[PDB]
């Protein structure tokens, strides 16, 4: 509908791809190569799903910062026969808030879901389903079960993906450039 929806489109339509797990099915960012954002909570293993298609999973990692602490960010190395697109220059480079943020859905069950979310906290820690969490970015949008992994952009970056809500807020981990400097 205007700028922003604008650059969250143009991200969902080169650099996501539909993740499904045991845990269920996720919005998942490209980011670079063959390298991918997912939540740790959907407990990635040797094999995924994406787009349908059983995938090897050549490397994986969750990301916990510099006192063991759960950030909510596993990044996977996927055997696949295609690189996405680099969108590593669109990563803030700091911990920040922002205005008029958007958080993007595609899924079987939410394809095309565009969110506008409106100012986002840097909220910092927040117990995520029991689990001390940091860099956590927070909205006041009630976002449901099947909005996990989920983009959420201002115009001109990707911030985060969505990690989880309390019914009244919507929480994200921090997407940060130094997370996948190669
Ligand atoms: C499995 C995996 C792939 C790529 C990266 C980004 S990097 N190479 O800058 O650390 C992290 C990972 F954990």
């Amino acid at each position: 509908m205007g700028p922003g929806f604008d650059f969250a489109q143009a991200i969902m339509k080169k650099n996501t791809v539909i993740a499904r797990t045991e845990k269920g099915e996720f919005t998942m960012l490209g980011v670079y190569d063959r390298v991918a954002v997912i939540p740790t909570h959907a407990s990635v293993g040797e094999i995924i799903y994406i787009n349908d298609v059983e995938t090897r999973v050549l490397d994986a990692c969750a990301l916990r910062d510099l006192t063991d602490t759960n950030l909510e960010i596993t990044i996977v190395k996927l055997d696949r026969n295609q690189k996405f697109r680099d969108i590593r220059h669109f990563l803030p480079r700091c911990e920040d808030d922002y205005n008029d943020a958007v958080l993007s859905v595609h899924t079987s069950k939410f394809p095309n879901m565009y969110i506008p979310v409106g100012q986002v906290t840097n909220y910092g820690f927040l117990n995520l389903g029991g689990t001390p969490t940091h860099r956590i970015l927070m909205y006041n949008f009630p976002t449901r079960a099947g909005q996990c992994g989920g983009v959420v952009t201002t115009t001109g970056k990707v911030i985060g993906i969505h990690v989880g809500g309390n019914g009244a807020q919507g929480f994200a981990a921090m997407l940060l450039h130094s997370y996948f400097t190669d």
